[PDB]
């Protein structure tokens, strides 16, 4: 498990602006949690806690 920022296809992350979005997008993906994360290095996206490995993570790069 890891602790980062989702992703969705090509390495892009979830832009939010509530907690609540990210927790459910997070869970639903087998974290336990999550929340979003203003003005971090991808913007203001969802960071979620203890993510599965096989689930999708934000790394350096563009999104495509």
């Amino acid at each position: 498990v890891r602790d980062a920022y989702i992703a969705k296809p090509e390495n892009c992350v979830y832009h939010c602006a509530g907690n609540e979005g990210c927790n459910k997008l997070c869970t639903d993906n087998g974290a336990e949690s999550g929340y979003c994360q203003w003005g971090g290095r991808y913007g203001n996206a969802c960071w979620c806690i203890k993510l599965p490995d096989d689930v999708p993570i934000r790394v350096p790069g563009k999104c495509h």
